[PDB]
DNA sequence: GGGGTCCT
DNA sequence: AGGACCC
């Protein structure tokens, strides 16, 4: 019996705005990145506008849309960490899922707390926030009491988060992560939610497209639909036979319990970030002193970002996108250059080599995405 | 769109 | 090196 808890920040990006530049605040807002708009504040989903929508959708359904760009991820990937290093604070196993949410194993904490319960005050425990599909507690069922502290937790750290990084955001608590993260948009925004565990068939069934399954992406689903299976419950009864024969007896066996709102797979602690990158996507880039000046660009950001970080990375990728899947190119970073200096001649000159190994300086060519990543850190 | 994770 | 997943 685990006590997980997912927290799930309400449109973030546009959260980080809204503090900046209060005056937005009362305003429906959009962030901006090219011409999508990639979020907005309640204030404007309120007017139809939806994440990841035109600019040109965006703006008609709401010519009072402000926006701002956020195409630079800096002030967002900070307040990020910060959120994060708040919850490792509760308690240190915090596993990141992108900049806005993070799972946090509440088990050792929810025993810790009841052990100081004495029979009185055990009366007595209850709930903080909303239980899915108002089921009823048994105050004499320990996975419900156990459940419920964790919902205390939960309401300490949303209260942390907001009175200390000014932040909202949702939270749901349930026996693993599926379920947890299943759980915690049932009542949206800034409000929390607890899952007992004979709701648990519910909460599952309550899904439309087995895609919203996290677990299950475009391609899984794809296959699922080709063979006839479109909801919840025609994958918990297909043939795991046929399943298995069918995606691999790896993902068909997961994605099977998963269907069964089974999830084992442990909250892990992401600590440091394995990987720094910037990228640039446009409209077109033929030619090579181009791409130096755009990669010069991009390395440019990078050199800082690992520069303030402490630990030192041994391997660079670049990566590019042709007109009309990616490609990438990577090769260790040689000893001395691992290091007040000009650090970036050396770097665009190995970039540069790895830029050329896949595009044709003499056979035209057109790109429309420039990326470089720092990967194994040390 | 501008990021990340792990697996193969 | 590429693929799939996540936000
Ligand atoms: N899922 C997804 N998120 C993206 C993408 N590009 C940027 N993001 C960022 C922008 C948003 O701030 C954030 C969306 O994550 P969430 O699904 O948790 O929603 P968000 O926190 O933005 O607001 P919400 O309360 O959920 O409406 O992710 C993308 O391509 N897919
Ligand atoms: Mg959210
Ligand atoms: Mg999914």
């Amino acid at each position: 019996s685990r006590v997980i808890v997912h927290v799930d920040l309400d449109c973030f990006y546009a959260q980080v705005e809204m503090i900046s530049n209060p005056e937005l605040k009362d305003k429906p807002l959009g962030v901006q990145q090219k011409y999508l708009v990639v979020t907005c504040n309640y204030e404007a989903r309120k007017l139809g506008v939806k994440k990841l929508m035109n600019v040109r959708d965006a703006k008609e359904k709401c010519p009072q849309l402000v926006l701002v760009n956020g195409e630079d991820l800096t002030r967002y990937r900070e307040m990020s960490y910060k959120v994060t290093e708040l919850l490792e604070e509760f308690s240190p196993v915090v596993e990141r899922l992108g900049f806005d949410e993070n799972f946090v194993d509440l088990t050792e904490m929810v025993e810790k707390r009841l052990q100081q319960l004495q029979s009185d005050e055990l009366s007595a425990v209850t709930v903080s926030g909303h239980v899915y599909n108002n089921q009823s507690i048994n105050l004499l069922d320990v996975l419900h009491i156990r459940l419920l502290v964790g919902s205390q937790i939960a309401a300490e750290m949303r209260e942390a988060m907001y009175n200390q990084l000014g932040l909202t955001g949702c939270a749901g608590v349930a026996s693993n992560k599926l379920l947890a993260k299943l759980v915690s948009g049932v009542f949206k925004p800034n409000q929390q939610t607890v899952l007992l565990p004979e709701s648990c068939q519910h909460l599952i069934h309550s899904l439309n497209h087995i895609k919203e399954i996290p677990g299950i992406g475009y391609k899984t689903a794809k296959c699922l639909e080709a063979l006839g299976i479109n909801s919840v419950r025609d994958l918990q009864t297909f043939s795991p036979k046929i399943l298995e024969k069918e995606l691999g007896i790896s993902v068909a066996q997961r994605i099977q319990k998963l269907s069964f709102g089974e999830d084992n797979s442990p909250v892990i602690l992401s600590g440091p970030p394995q990987s720094f990158s910037e990228e640039d996507s446009f409209k077109k880039c033929s030619s090579e002193v181009e791409a130096k000046n755009k990669i010069e660009e991009l390395l440019a950001s990078l050199l800082n970002r690992v520069c303030q970080d402490g630990r030192k990375p041994h391997t660079v990728r670049l990566i590019i996108r042709r007109y009309s899947g990616r490609e990438s190119r990577q090769c260790p970073i040689p000893s001395h250059v691992i290091q007040n200096y000009d650090v970036m001649t050396p770097m665009v000159d190995i970039l540069m080599k790895l830029f050329r190994n896949m595009v044709n300086v003499k056979m035209p060519f057109h790109l429309t995405l420039l990326s470089v990543c720092f990967c194994n850190l040390k």
